[PDB]
């Protein structure tokens, strides 16, 4: 009956975030309702040979979530998932929001210490996972829950086993019998993203409707989406990067279209690239240096390419001028963290501002110190450490009252252990990281 336990923003930053139009108040599935009555018949996901409209998208988990009501899976519970770069991921996602179900994603290279980890911390009623997934290739782990006492209710299984619950048998058809369900309330949470870098397990990091649907919002805007958009999706899934910056919730926002590729790898990228004509890419800087190894040989595939997003690792301005000359698309550079704080290169910015930084933050409320080991703001366009609080900038990670004490001040700034400096421009170069 309580909903999920999280810091909240004070109320007089609540007012203004709303006072500002950041917060409006609706569910994460509002991306698939506005886009299912302006574009039924659109495509929102491109997965192999399957192309979902945005109609059947909505279908499809409103189904999995019917089934889910009717088994007393509600507000207050939460899901543990853990599924490849395929449709279904974003049919479960939406599946759970609608069912008002706080879902954590893992990551599909997590392995059975993660996820344990995630179960112990949510205590998830609800399992999702894959049986060609290496921990659940026999019952060693499910088993291993029951003596633990953390055996979920419901284990839905992606390439099922006779035995097992078809994940896919739970989205094809509706429950048998009609009971009520609702997402949670937007200024409450919607799901967990996972910290990158902490030491041990990722961190669960409390995200609500309102500033995870603002941030998507205000990266498609950034990023100059619309309906013909259509964005590979060959990073994680569940990974922040790939979801809402803009990702793939930012292009069903912005009512264009997902491309599933399982991986980076660049032969199969650049064949899903001219069969599907994708026109934006998303890539950390490894998979970037992967590309541009193949790109010559390839141009002709992936031609259509129009702009490619990078961030997440140090991204050096001699690379970067090559994604224009090999990759034959406009760069824009990406500095965020799954807590909250987004950084773009803008489209109009220049050149040296594209190649050598790391742009500037989506919110004009987003609010940056940079300061040095005395917690001062150093003199301006020196190397400090990053501290920010804004509208989409979670208040403290799940449970987790003495690490949060440790990453935020008084004036509940966060503590990202990025170091920085800010150009005369006004954008931001990431220079390091920092401990404690
Ligand atoms: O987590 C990250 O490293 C990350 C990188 C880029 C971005 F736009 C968002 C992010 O969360
Ligand atoms: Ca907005
Ligand atoms: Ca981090
Ligand atoms: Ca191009």
């Amino acid at each position: 009956k309580q909903l999920i336990e999280f810091v909240r923003w004070s109320p007089e930053r609540a007012q203004h975030y709303r006072n500002k139009g950041y917060w409006i108040d609706q569910p994460l599935t509002r991306i698939l309702t506005v886009g299912v009555q302006s574009h039924p018949h659109s495509l929102a996901i491109i997965c192999g040979e399957r192309q979902l409209s945005y109609i059947e998208l909505d279908r499809l988990s409103t189904n999995l979530a019917t089934r889910l009501a009717e088994k007393g899976l509600g507000k207050g519970d939460t899901a543990l998932v853990q599924l490849p770069n395929v449709a279904e991921f974003y049919i479960v996602f939406f599946a759970l929001l609608k069912a008002g179900v706080v879902v954590l994603n893992a990551l599909y290279s997590h392995r059975q210490y993660e996820l344990n980890a995630f179960i112990k911390q949510i205590q998830p009623k609800l399992l999702i996972g894959s049986r060609q997934h290496e921990v659940f290739s026999n019952n060693q782990f499910i088993d291993s829950l029951h003596d633990v006492n953390l055996s979920p209710e419901i284990i839905l299984m992606l390439n099922h086993q006779a035995t097992d619950f078809g994940l896919l048998d739970w989205i094809e058809t509706p429950a048998e019998t009609f009971v009520d369900f609702s997402s949670t309330p937007a200024d409450e949470v919607a799901f967990f993203q996972l910290s990158g870098g902490s030491t041990g397990t990722p961190k669960l990091i409390p995200r609500t409707h309102n500033d995870y649907d603002y941030s998507v919002r205000a990266s498609a805007e950034i990023c100059g989406l619309n309906s013909n958009t259509r964005l590979l999706c060959a990073l994680p899934a569940p990974h922040n990067f790939m979801l809402s910056c803009p990702g793939a919730l930012g292009v069903l926002h912005a009512g264009g279209c997902v491309v599933m590729a399982p991986n980076p790898e660049p032969l199969n990228c650049f064949s899903i690239i001219q069969r599907h004509q994708v026109n934006m890419a998303s890539l950390v800087p490894s998979a970037v240096i992967m590309w541009l190894e193949k790109a010559a040989q390839y141009k002709d595939q992936i031609q259509s390419l129009k702009l490619l997003q990078v961030g997440g690792a140090s991204f050096p301005e001699s690379l970067a001028r090559q994604v224009p000359e090999v990759l034959n698309c406009k760069l824009q550079q990406a500095f965020g963290m799954a807590e909250g704080l987004v950084n773009y290169t803008r489209l109009d910015d220049s050149d040296e501002q594209i190649f050598t930084t790391q742009g500037r933050p989506i919110s004009s409320d987003d609010e940056i110190k940079i300061v040095d080991e005395q917690y001062r703001e150093v003199p301006e366009g020196e190397i400090g450490m990053l501290a920010t609080r804004g509208p989409y900038t979670f208040c403290g990670y799940y449970q987790s009252p003495e690490h949060n004490s440790q990453v935020f001040d008084e004036d509940n700034y966060y503590y990202s252990g990025d170091l920085v400096q800010r150009t005369p421009d006004g954008n931001l170069r990431v220079v390091g990281r920092i401990k404690d």
